[PDB]
């Protein structure tokens, strides 16, 4: 009995400021819930809580909006399974299927989809509901852009025995 | 009581021609098992079957010689803990903490040691000794060079509640 969750990742006023095709993202991200919310599909809010706590900055960030009986986890660290209420979440849930969209793509998505992928989720990564900022390190810049693009690639090959990863858009991904 | 073990990933040589620094990754993955040698650190191979078991390019890349005494453990995919022996043998070993070195940065080498983290290790990135090629997706591209410095700089701020994480060179790690 396939179960699919939603799960929303730090999408939040201050966290998506900077961040590579920041707009399309976040209007593609709106347009996935909505979509998800039609078909009768949970979301699952996630909120950074050390983005500060009570500030506007920990809201979501515009134009999203979480409804009525959509829980909302809140974390600490990248991975948004370590000391938090999400497995307990997805377990009452009775989730099965994770599909992903949120903000860092390299940071707490990276983190919590791979740690969802150890957990024996299937997990659909949403390619173009996710994004980052650029950075630099050890001499080399790498964009977000190519962040997003990488992680896309490296997604779209991610594979654990009797579990199933996709890779696919907003509005092609199976709800 | 932290019990350190070096885990070394997949430096086959079917999969490090091409990548990037490949020989000064190679040699300096060489000179950190032999100081992990020196002083009594276990260390342990990890091998992809897929690589083609019973070819040439399963095996160790040059100049690397495994010794006696030296795990082996093999994998089918990038998870070196998903249906491997990795777990009973550290387990065996009562490893606390692990030293990684190998490729792909972006592959088995992500994928395990996010493992580790989740698992609960306390985990050492060795930022010299790792290595992967250049690649493009969604029409950019990212070079293997981009992507190991990328990999450092997600590592040096991973952190998990009670557990230590260290980016660090191959002879400065402590062994």
């Amino acid at each position: 009995p396939r179960r699919t969750v939603v799960l929303a990742i730090d999408l939040q006023a201050g966290v998506t400021p900077g961040c590579f095709d920041e707009e399309g993202v976040l209007s593609r991200a709106a347009a996935l819930v909505e979509r998800a919310r039609a078909g009768g599909v949970p979301v699952v809010w996630v909120h950074h809580d050390p983005v500060g706590v009570g500030t506007p900055e920990w809201e979501l960030a515009a134009p999203l909006h979480r409804a009525e009986g959509e829980p909302l986890v809140r974390k600490n660290y990248r991975d948004s399974f370590a000391d938090t209420t999400l497995r307990e979440t997805l377990d009452e849930l009775g989730a099965t299927h994770l599909v992903i969209t949120g903000a860092q793509s390299d940071f707490c998505v990276r983190t919590t989809m791979q740690r969802a992928a150890a957990e024996g989720y299937d997990v659909t990564l949403v390619s173009d509901a996710h994004t980052t900022v650029d950075t630099e390190w050890e001499g080399v810049r790498i964009s977000g852009e190519q962040i997003v693009a990488h992680t896309n690639m490296y997604f779209s090959g991610l594979r654990y025995p009797g579990q199933e990863f996709v890779i696919a858009t907003h509005d092609h991904v199976a709800l």
